[PDB]
């Protein structure tokens, strides 16, 4: 086709980038994260027990209010690396950036307080491949391609720096040159089915201290930060003189601006983050601790061990996900 469509995103505190979808007739509106690390769409259900406080605090889909709803009812559990939801499958009409698609999605009835009480958004729209879809449900992007309206079988992400201001943007069917400069450089996927590419090395300061034999990088728009395996991150954090707290790593705030660059060697280009890119520079006090936008995440094989490049990375590098050519392109965001 000749359609390019955009989804405007809200940036909450540089950690949560989400947009709006409409489900049902008349539309029921949901805030959702668009997640290349997964392939299922789900929103909280009206059938969720209110003993789940996340369900008291989020928007709930009510099938009883939708004339276009089609019952299915198959049970669905979605295990993410950092949390789990469970519910049942349903079909309805979904509008996303002006495109309307008939979609099977999860109505979530079990929604843990962590992390969901902490989330500004209600649900998740997976932008991965069918290979990673739980219950073999056709992912939304596949459904949209089937309409033959998009100019290209690609989608792109722009995540802005926090703040009038656009929080971010997804382009379905292309890229937006207003939000990048220079040229795209592409890396082939290791294989169709996962948004994951080969990484040649990771250097901290100048020295490929890390990933010396090569490693994997999963480009994850549904993750706020950059992560590596526990052992890689242990090495990385030693180099930074960072202290491991419970869920994150910290540095004295005054030391923040002087931490070294971290570079990611992807397909022949070096992608360099400076300390301003990966430190949440709250104050510059030596009496305060500043959190790093780098975590440990251990993904079991076949997918892992893998690094994940989340919002920290994408904020600096506009990212295009090309399904036609099974590749990811990066360009310098603006
Ligand atoms: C069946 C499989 C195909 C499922 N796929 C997966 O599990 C993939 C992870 C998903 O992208 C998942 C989506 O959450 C989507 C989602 C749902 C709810 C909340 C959030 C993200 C949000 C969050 C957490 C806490 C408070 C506020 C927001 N989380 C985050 O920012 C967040 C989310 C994740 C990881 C981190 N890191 C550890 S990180 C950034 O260092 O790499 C941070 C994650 O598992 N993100 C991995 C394979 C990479
Ligand atoms: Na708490
Ligand atoms: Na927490």
């Amino acid at each position: 086709g000749n359609t390019t469509s955009s989804v405007i995103l809200t940036n909450y505190m540089d950690t949560q980038y989400y947009g709006e979808i409409g489900i049902g007739t008349p539309p029921q509106t949901f805030k959702v994260v668009f997640d290349t690390g997964s392939s299922n769409v789900w929103v909280p259900s009206s059938k969720c027990s209110r003993l789940y406080t996340a369900c008291v605090y989020h928007k709930l889909f009510d099938a009883s209010d939708s004339s276009s709803y089609k019952h299915n009812g198959t049970e669905l559990t979605l295990r993410y690396s950092t949390g789990t939801v469970s519910g049942f499958l349903s079909q309805d009409i979904i509008t996303v950036g002006g495109i309307t698609v008939t979609q099977m999605f999860g109505e979530v009835t079990e929604m843990p307080a962590l992390p969901f009480m902490l989330a500004e958004f209600d649900g998740v729209v997976g932008m991965g491949f069918i290979e990673q879809a739980i219950g073999r449900v056709t992912p939304i992007f596949d459904n949209i391609i089937s309409q033959g309206v998009l100019k290209e079988d690609v989608f792109s992400f722009y995540y802005n720096r926090d703040s009038q201001s656009l929080g971010g943007q997804i382009v379905l069917g292309g890229s937006d040159p207003q939000h990048y400069e220079g040229n795209f450089h592409y890396i082939n996927l290791i294989k169709t089915g996962v948004w994951q590419i080969q990484m040649k090395g990771v250097s901290v300061g100048s020295s490929t201290l890390l990933c010396e034999d090569g490693c994997l990088a999963l480009v994850d728009t549904g993750a706020s930060y950059i992560s590596g395996s526990t052992s890689s991150i242990e090495k990385l954090m030693e180099a930074l003189g960072a202290k491991k707290r419970l869920f994150d790593y910290v540095v004295k705030c005054n030391e923040g601006p002087t931490l070294p660059d971290i570079s990611f060697h992807l397909g022949g280009k070096e992608y360099t983050l400076t300390s301003a890119d990966y430190v949440f520079q709250e104050s510059y006090s030596s009496k305060k601790l500043c959190t790093l936008a780098i975590h440990a995440m251990d993904i079991p094989p076949p997918t892992g061990p893998t690094w994940a490049l989340g919002a920290t990375f994408i904020r600096k590098f506009y990212t295009e996900f090309d399904r036609r050519n099974n590749r990811i392109g990066f360009a310098l965001a603006r």
